[PDB]
């Protein structure tokens, strides 16, 4: 269909950033051009998760919709971070995906536990990552997939809108407030609220950001201070000083036992298990 | 300002492409997050301009606006293709701009003088537009900047809606329509009709576009054929395949006395000369 100038494909959300990155929409892409343009690069996509202790249950259902709903039809490498190899399913996965088991190390305290996804990205995104994948997205793994999400995310940097802060102002964002801790923003300061449990980009972009948020979280524990919300304040601290090229709108990221499916979402591509 | 994402930036225009390309309006961007961005990368922008015979009479006009409205605060470097370098009006510019003067040759047939802009481009981005600048950004002399025309542009690859037919369905677009000719897009095919006196990209992207251009336009003449509306023809057929990055609207390429100032255009940046 001819797009239409002379027609908003949303009438009510925002769909490009003040930096002109896209916000990601349904009604705003027509998927069968883009998977034209990453299949004639042979894209591989890394789909990082953390499966810990007693989150090693939520496994199966994850991957089984992943197989369902993501990156069909592209390459697909899942790298499984446990503390538990064996007790990862054998999901049965389409041609052309493959899933590798990490095995993750003691922690041996809380502020390690906290850090230890960023560190961990960070360690393998400069191994295996960098040769294995043109894009890592990073996920959390008590959720499961309900619908499409593809090649439309792809992008050298891209964050998340957080459901619960999407129709905020930024002095209701739990960014961290003290100027003590490396992942200070200001009152005043702030472009969204991105959430912690879906973000990603090309390797090299992905590499820098975890990087960064790891020794600024190494700094912050030096100086005794955690972040108030982990990880994610410093992803927050992160994505305002390096502008995602794009942003997911919360249908990449829901919980409708908590919050319903609003008319404004479409679509409920990735969700909370309950 | 903190961007609502309630609140559509435009409720009258499309302002992103099916592919993910931003099509830049105003109220779409802040300059001041874009300038910054491209300052930090000291991003130095190539702008090239045709001026043969008689058209050396508007360049003094063109390049005095340009020092008032074009990449103000970052480096330029223009650069004046023509037939006469005498006649290039010696225009004071601002810091961190210069001009150079190209000679063109003969032509020494119609056909040849046709293909001039994509051959020439294409020749000397290859030489010395790769060491000099970061982006190249081609345009005509018989126009002035009214208003500003910054590095919202700047991206890897763009073209610009032709102000004619911005609000027309594909039916009406003036593409070449004869099998023959490699310009060649069938009837129920394109995205959008751009103008070929707008359009730019990264210096490889635009190293790209001019050499497949002009290829293919000595195909053409091989085969005694000229697209109907000559290397816009087949810029057209270049960025149905290879899809834009950035669409500029209108506002980037108008003509008020043959089109007015319609209520969508907010600004009339860059107009054809009366």
């Amino acid at each position: 269909p001819q797009p239409k100038v002379l027609t908003p494909s949303r009438k009510d959300v925002l769909v490009v950033t003040p930096w002109l990155a896209p916000i990601v929409w349904e009604g705003t892409f027509n998927i069968d051009i883009l998977n034209e343009q990453f299949r004639l690069q042979n894209t591989t996509i890394g789909l990082t998760v953390f499966a810990i202790k007693k989150y090693v249950a939520f496994l199966k259902l994850f991957l089984e919709t992943a197989e369902k709903h993501f990156m069909v039809g592209h390459r697909v490498h899942y790298y499984v971070f446990t503390d538990q190899p064996a007790a990862v399913p054998r999901v049965t996965l389409g041609t052309g995906r493959q899933l590798s088991v990490l095995e993750v190390g003691a922690y041996k305290r809380w502020q390690d536990v906290s850090m230890r996804r960023m560190e961990m990205i960070s360690d393998f995104s400069e191994r295996r990552f960098l040769s294995e994948v043109d894009y890592l997205v990073s996920v959390d793994v008590d959720m499961e997939f309900r619908d499409h999400v593809g090649v439309e995310i792809l992008t050298p940097l891209f964050g998340t809108l957080h459901p619960s802060f999407y129709g905020s102002s930024r002095e209701a964002f739990t960014y961290e407030r003290r100027p003590q801790s490396q992942a200070y923003i200001p009152k005043d300061e702030g472009d969204f609220y991105y959430m912690g449990a879906f973000f990603g980009g090309s390797v090299q972009e992905v590499q820098r950001l975890t990087r960064a948020c790891h020794q600024a979280m190494m700094v912050d524990q030096a100086n005794g201070i955690e972040a108030v919300w982990h990880d994610e304040s410093h992803l927050n601290k992160y994505l305002l000083r390096h502008k995602p090229t794009k942003v997911l709108s919360p249908e990449y990221l829901w919980d409708q036992q908590l919050l319903g499916w609003p008319a404004v979402l479409r679509k409920l591509r990735f969700t909370a298990v309950p």
